[PDB]
């Protein structure tokens, strides 16, 4: 939470935030509290605004872009009907001045958080994203032209709006899954479940496997991972699946065995230095951007209005050894989701 401010070209309009990030906790989403300075003989006879966008790109030309929100105040000169002030702009109206004006744009409850990717050379789809911005100008008229907006008197500052885990939580994640291998109907089965239903990043996932091998073949390997899988649901429908932590057991399961055992996942950005292809909540080169949180879509929402989907799921991955005759190993696996995102505020 560091002051910053952006002052267009021409130093008449000039905006003021106490922070980058809204935190979004299901619950709510804070609104973005700010100031407009401006200089009173440049913007003489003009009007200021400041506009809130979300919107949804895609495309690296070729280009997409849909506003998933938009919302508009008149700051200058004064409506009358801003509402209460918040400490923050008390703060920085007495420190500068009367040509400060205060501004609250609030989000609704129907976007998505912050999120964005970059295709890696194997992927198919664009580049796309759900960006925010807060922009405040000036417009007027002449004789001729009617509400002008010059870039000069404009100034943009790009925010984010951050998934933060709400007060409750889902059931706890459980899987079972059984298979029957060609011309045996011996069960190899296997039961997963995780501690919770929500993580937070930097959090340990710990992941309990139980194999129940009544099988003839041996599980050679017990594989799990954890994966991030974003649908892009606007525009065009590209799918990724990326594997952004992993950890293998380390033991086997003889044929008619059986073997429980923990293990412990941490999904994070910088387990890979390759970062295209996933789902981010920022730029890629970026010392801030973390995993993309799960996109946790209201009751009775079309998801496609969140633009980009963005899940992720515990994997666990078996490897059989093949029977006398049969050419190579298999490998059956199972899912269960889980919520990823940063801690309850």
């Amino acid at each position: 939470h560091v002051i910053f401010k952006k002052i267009s070209r021409d130093k008449s309009v000039t905006i003021y935030l106490g922070k980058r990030d809204y935190i979004d906790h299901v619950e709510r989403v804070e609104p973005v509290d700010g100031v407009v300075l401006v200089d009173p003989e440049l913007v003489k006879g003009k009007r200021v605004y400041v506009s809130l966008t979300c919107a949804f790109r895609y495309g690296q030309g070729l280009s997409f872009r849909r506003d998933l929100y938009f919302s508009q105040v008149q700051v200058f000169p004064p409506v009358g009907a801003s509402g209460a002030t918040t400490r923050l702009q008390e703060s920085l109206i007495k420190k500068l001045g009367a040509n400060t004006y205060p501004f609250l744009l609030t989000f609704p409850d129907y976007l998505p958080c912050s999120v964005m990717l970059q295709p890696a050379p194997q992927d198919v789809g664009k580049s796309c994203g759900v960006d925010f911005e807060i922009k405040a100008f000036a417009t007027h008229s002449t004789d001729v032209e009617e509400d002008k907006i010059p870039k000069k008197s404009s100034v943009r500052l790009l925010i984010r709006k951050v998934q933060h885990a709400p007060r409750d939580m889902g059931p706890q994640p459980r899987a079972e899954a059984s298979w029957q291998f060609f011309m045996s109907d011996k069960p190899l089965r296997l039961a997963v479940s995780l501690s919770k239903e929500i993580y937070y990043h930097g959090e340990p996932i710990p992941v309990t496997v139980a194999v129940t091998n009544s099988t003839e073949k041996t599980v050679k390997k017990i594989k799990v991972l954890v994966e991030q899988v974003t649908n892009v649901v606007l525009y065009s429908s590209d799918y990724y699946i990326k594997t952004v932590a992993a950890e293998e057991a380390q033991e086997k399961v003889p044929p008619n065995s059986s073997l429980t055992k923990t293990l412990t996942l941490v999904p994070l950005l910088a387990n890979n230095r390759e970062r295209r292809g996933i789902a981010l909540d920022g730029k890629i080169k970026h010392e801030d951007t973390n995993l993309a949180s799960s996109t946790i879509i209201k009751e009775g929402i079309d998801k496609t209005v969140m633009g980009i989907l963005v899940s992720y799921q515990i994997k666990v991955k078996l490897t059989v050894s093949g029977l006398l005759g049969e050419l190579t190993s298999s490998e059956v696996a199972t899912e269960v989701p889980f919520r990823l995102m940063h801690p309850q505020p």
